[PDB]
């Protein structure tokens, strides 16, 4: 036994369009099984609020139960720089876990869009590879994502924010298409949301 | 007490210079019973060549032991597991087992991809390594030119593809002038599946 608590920052895109709603999340894990009650307690900048509401208590699986609180915050107050701290009660749990999170207090960079065809070595294979390459944002959230003519495009993957040498951050997403769709006329782009970008929007075409 | 137990880092085992351990790490413990012994078994045998480090502590009621267990090279690629056995007094022995991801070994695909034509106008430019199709998630990348090794590059965490495979990127940052000049940037690859646990690709200008 022994519940540990975790705190999840909104989700970036959800941050940039004030059209979506940004949520932090408490989740507690792996409680008692004669306990099936915790108490959240949120503080915005050390202020108590109770916007929140807290999930039904299910399930386990393994073992356990995993409740989760979910308060939705401000689009203006995540990016000021608001702080969130989450206690969790427990009644199983000498002494209450207090979690906080907040945006990276910094300079905020906006980021560097570069598209890149596949190796000509990668020509031979029957799938190629579409690389976005963006570099150096601050802070760290961002969101990545691939568009085709008129739908978005899938099976790509986008690699964890990595610290870079000069303070910031850069990552890479790949996608994958087929090699025939690669040598005709299709064009792709990388479509990438970030605060520091005008519009919190910003797009690259990568075509043959 | 919880029991963690943590694989060497992937540098040290595919290097010969470096010593690649095993680490078992107990916390939550009392200051009631603040002594911990440890059991290490390698394929069910016992050996008894670890080192225990000293508490630290970790600032709350609890301590935090650390028992590390150098590992061999070819035990670890040749994948045996290492059971790390931790007795308390507060405890009814908890066991814990790790080694190599026991899954199907893929080599890795190696492609340098230049500067794309819109960082050109920028002073600093990006010279990319893609390695995909690579298992288990154990890899080291490392950037040279001319012969003698760069420093200004960083590689992204492995990434899980969707095919099962591993795949990252290491960004090597060079002077667009060295760039220009036709110089010859090749990117070093260390992996267990690779003929002479090796491979090298270059990129240069046209
Ligand atoms: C009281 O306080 C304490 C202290 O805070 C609380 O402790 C915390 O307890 C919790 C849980 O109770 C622990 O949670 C678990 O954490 C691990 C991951 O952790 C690590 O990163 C943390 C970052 O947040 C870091 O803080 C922590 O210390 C760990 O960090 C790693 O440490 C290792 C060991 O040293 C490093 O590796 C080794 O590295 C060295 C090199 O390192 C350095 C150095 O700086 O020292 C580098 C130097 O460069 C080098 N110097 C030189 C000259 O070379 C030196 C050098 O080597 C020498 O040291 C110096 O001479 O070393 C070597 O390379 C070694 O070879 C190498 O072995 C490592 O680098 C480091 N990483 C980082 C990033 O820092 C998680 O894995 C756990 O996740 C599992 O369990 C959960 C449920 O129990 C699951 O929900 C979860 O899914 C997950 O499941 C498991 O999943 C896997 C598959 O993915 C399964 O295989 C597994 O079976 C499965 N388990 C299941 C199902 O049960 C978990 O999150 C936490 O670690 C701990 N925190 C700390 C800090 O100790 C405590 O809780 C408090 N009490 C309370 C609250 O009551
Ligand atoms: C019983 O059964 C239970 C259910 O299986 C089981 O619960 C699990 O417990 C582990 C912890 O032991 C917990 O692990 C964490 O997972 C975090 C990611 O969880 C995301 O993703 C997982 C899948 O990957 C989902 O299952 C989760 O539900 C959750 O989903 C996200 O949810 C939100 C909201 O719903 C969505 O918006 C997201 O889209 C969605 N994402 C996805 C992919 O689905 C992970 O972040 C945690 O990692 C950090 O904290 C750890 C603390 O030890 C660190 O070890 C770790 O390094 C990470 O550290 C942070 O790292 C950052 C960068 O390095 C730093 O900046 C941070 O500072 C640092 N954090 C700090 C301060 O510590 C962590 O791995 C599982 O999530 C949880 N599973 C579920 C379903 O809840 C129990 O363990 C079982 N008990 C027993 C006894 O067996």
């Amino acid at each position: 036994g022994g519940p540990s608590v975790f705190l999840f920052p909104p989700k970036p895109k959800d941050t940039l369009m004030i059209s979506r709603t940004p949520e932090v999340t408490c989740v507690v894990v792996d409680v008692s099984h004669e306990d099936p009650e915790v108490k959240f307690n949120w503080y915005v900048d050390g202020v108590e609020v109770h916007n929140a509401k807290t999930k039904p208590r299910e399930e386990q699986y393994n073992s356990t139960y995993r409740v989760v609180s979910v308060l939705t915050v401000l689009h203006q107050d995540w990016l000021n720089g608001k702080e969130y701290k989450c206690k969790v009660s427990n009644k199983a749990l000498p002494a209450p876990i207090e979690k906080t999170i907040s945006k990276a207090k910094g300079q905020p960079r906006e980021p560097q869009v570069y598209t890149l065809p596949p190796s000509r070595d990668e020509l031979t294979k029957n799938q190629v590879s579409l690389t976005c390459l963006v570099k150096g944002f601050y802070p760290s959230d961002i969101a990545v994502e691939w568009e085709s003519n008129g739908q978005p495009e899938n099976n790509y993957k986008t690699t964890p924010p990595v610290l870079d040498s000069d303070g910031s951050f850069f990552l890479y997403s790949k996608l994958t298409v087929d090699k025939s769709r690669w040598q005709q006329g299709n064009v792709f782009s990388c479509s990438v949301m970030h605060e520091a970008l005008h519009n919190h929007y910003t797009q690259k075409s990568l075509s043959l």
